[PDB]
């Protein structure tokens, strides 16, 4: 479905090399008009061995990095400082557009893999990297002017810039004492970095909204964290169990991109026949990307262990409207005597059975 | 015939109706002219139903302001938590967000309901979809979209259980006075005082209009009187204009506006310049019951009561919007030039300019 | 290769610019539409430029534009009358000054200067259609037509309350083009500039902070000020009437012989236009990661268009002055690649440098401190 897009169909290959890579998914938009609101976002996937490090550069699109596995070190310089953080699995922090900065993994055993949802500043839906260093992959951006250009400001003879100045490509090894070293300075998300509009936030610290022995689901909200609000949208780590569902229900205005992290999941969209109805369904697995309109009903159910983030696009005020079970039942709260007239049942006959389910947010199937 | 002029007859799009109402769809603003880009995002929408009626629930991924040109209603809005039911009368406009479940009732027994609403959507700039709850032979239930499986898993039944429960002709259907005084004891109105509720609709027409006289009345309510308005910067304007009396010449400042005639007849003059030096252009059009008739922003225009008019607008981008009048002794904009330059803008003395700027005493509403 | 005439950032004044209307006293003229030149910019398609230019003693006659404006008097002076439904407020502005004129909003320009001509660089924000406004003018003269005129007699005898004859007579005076002036543009004696010239308000230290009022670019403190050059900058931050636009202005000097170090916006896009000189500039951006190198000659009136993040050198060949409009200005910061100050490369970990570029630590931890100069630079 228009809606579904394969992490092995819809992926870019931006860089590679024996330590990680770098993919950036096609534009929603590009793919199938029914996404025209998409057309300013796009999805980074970046993965990093343990002890390496990401070169310095800085791109023309805002980013809003989320540490789904492993760990590392989120280095942001700035015209007249540096910030080290600290970012955990879960950790979210914001990464203002054409800002310089490094990510290292200082773990010696876990991959690190992390999502980045991008907003270009320039061109929609399009941006470019600016990488500072010099390699085999990429031309530094200071090599662009002349040789008396950079002679001049940087004061000296080209030759002697052009051999200081000008490694496998990007992503290369660190090496634990130098990793050690460019790491304490590291602050850190924390249990007071919530509303703290530069600090990380960790989302999966806070109790989920919807926790029941057959899954949970973490969000925070715009209202919750100013980094969010600038961008108005909100984030959400789902956890459900194998053989689990999540109950149908539909966002009110927000605009949902998913991204399974981990598992594998089944899936089913209901929109109005373009009056007839129409699904949209897909095997979820792990990498793929589905976004769900917004006020489309949808259901994810976990044909194996399985967690997924999700973007919430246009989120302020959103409000999540369950269609089965108790807790947030929306039909459930239809008057009777409308029940009776929407659908074809007698009044009670709706009612009975509209609580047979005595379960909230997440049943077992 | 002009670009700014989207016919009744010929804009819509019935998208469903039966013996009890009708629910149309004017065209995109875009598709009919490029000139109109800057409403892509808008479209509107008129419903009707006969005394006695109702909408069974559905939601849709639009956010919606709704206008009650006539009759009474009973709006009700489910959500996750709660419900609330909200008494309407004519001029009453309240704001439902998108993807709200939500069934109106028109608790008249021989007055029709015909609201006005202005369409936002969500995912697709222009285009929204209908999600009905109900089961109906013109609809199907957005819950038969499911799988048997997933319907049975979630609500703890068997399928063809469900299938027989919850899978009407229309879904504009008649109820009865005992169910309409049902869904009618425990809705609550627009006073005085939700003028400025960000959740309770808020009567236009309950103010004390801001211009008014002899052969007319002009009705508004902007994005700082409130909260509602202000979250979609559009302003509210429902004027009236005895037949023969006409609108003054003006144009507002930033707002487009865009004016459904609700009832009578008038013709209209907008005049711009010529695109593609200075060639000014008039389009006029002559308008009647349920025309759609778009005024760009900075474009001076004039509206002629033909009969007993009164049109609602929708003046969208309207923060801090001002509207000037090239006629009448209040709001004249010609006449807060000075005098050498209006002696020198216009082939006349600076004291013929004043003398003919000031024969027409009536402002804002003159008699045609 | 690189680019000069294939370098769409760059906007002759020779071609890339449509005048609007033109005689004796002045002209007006609309640069071309940023996306229609290339896709590239296509983030700045809700804009245009407009540059205007009038004899001394002359007047633009009342009109009101389908646009939001925001004016920069480069050179001479001027009188900006706004005039408002119950009001109106006469301004006075010199070299520097910068004035919102809201959309629908009729006005009227004065040259009072004898001797020198007032040049006005303006930044068009179109309310109706994207990129394109129209200007309505009030006036009647032989060029243009009254849009009073663009109803029927019937409708103006009645808003009016007067035989069409005598409105005819009065303000629009067809068939009487003597009785006509000659365009928007007309010429002064010096005692109609007196009446008009003085009920006047004028910038000052305290208007920057006014969301009414013109407000001196250069009043206050230049941000950069250095022997060779001097950067002065006002931000949303400071004036309301920047803040409502979200744009950044900023006028800049640079001595001849002078360059300003290669350096790049952070999330501003930036419009630049010559006021006065000759410079040289160069521009880097990505083309799989090809580092493409954009390069002009730039001249008086001519524009140039630097996208956000990228970054750029300016040269000056002869003493140089350009007005910047910043767009999506909003917390934006400047990153300085070469020099002692706001210096980014310097501020990375030690480490991470050795790794960067082909180099070490200390040979590099002086390659960049051997440049003992900031912003602005001797050439």
């Amino acid at each position: 479905n228009p809606f579904y897009f394969r992490s092995s169909n819809s992926f870019q290959t931006l860089f590679e090399n024996q330590n990680g890579r770098i993919r950036l998914l096609q534009r929603f938009n590009k793919r199938s008009p029914q996404l025209e609101n998409l057309r300013d976002y796009r999805i980074v996937q970046f993965q990093s061995k343990p002890n390496t490090i990401l070169l310095p550069h800085h791109a023309d699109a805002d980013f809003l990095l989320f540490v789904l596995s492993g760990r590392a070190i989120l280095t942001l310089v700035n015209n007249d400082d540096r910030d080290s953080y600290n970012l955990h699995p879960g950790d979210a922090q914001r990464i203002p557009a054409g800002t310089t900065y490094y990510l290292v993994n200082p773990h010696d055993h876990q991959n690190l893999k992390i999502i980045k949802l991008a907003i270009p500043v320039n061109k929609p839906g399009r941006y470019d990297d600016f990488f500072l260093s010099s390699t085999q992959a990429q031309q530094s951006y200071l090599q662009g002017f002349s040789h008396n250009i950079l002679e001049t400001s940087f004061h000296s003879e080209f030759e002697e810039i052009n051999r200081v100045l000008f490694q496998e490509g990007v992503i290369v090894e660190l090496s634990k004492e130098q990793i050690r070293q460019l790491s304490r300075r590291a602050k850190s998300s924390s249990r007071k970095t919530i509303s703290s509009e530069d600090e990380p936030f960790n989302l999966r610290s806070r109790n989920p909204i919807y926790s029941n022995n057959f899954g949970k689901f973490f969000e925070i909200t715009p209202e919750k964290n100013p980094q969010l609000r600038d961008l108005d949208i909100f984030l959400s780590s789902v956890d459900i169990n194998e053989g689990a569902l999540l109950l149908p229900h539909f966002n009110s205005k927000a605009i949902v991109i998913l991204v399974i992290n981990e598992g594998d999941a089944n899936i089913e969209l209901v929109g109005i026949k373009e009056l007839e109805v129409q699904r949209y369904r897909a095997e979820l697995s792990e990498d793929d990307v589905f976004v769900i309109p917004a006020a489309y009903p949808f259901v994810v159910n976990a044909t194996s262990n399985l967690n997924f983030l999700a973007f919430g696009i246009n989120a302020e005020n959103n409000q999540r409207n369950f269609l089965a079970g108790e807790k947030d039942n929306v039909v459930r709260q239809i008057e009777r005597q409308v029940q009776e007239l929407a659908f074809p049942g007698s009044a009670q006959d709706v009612e009975r059975l509209l609580k047979k389910q005595r379960e909230s947010y997440f049943v077992d199937a």
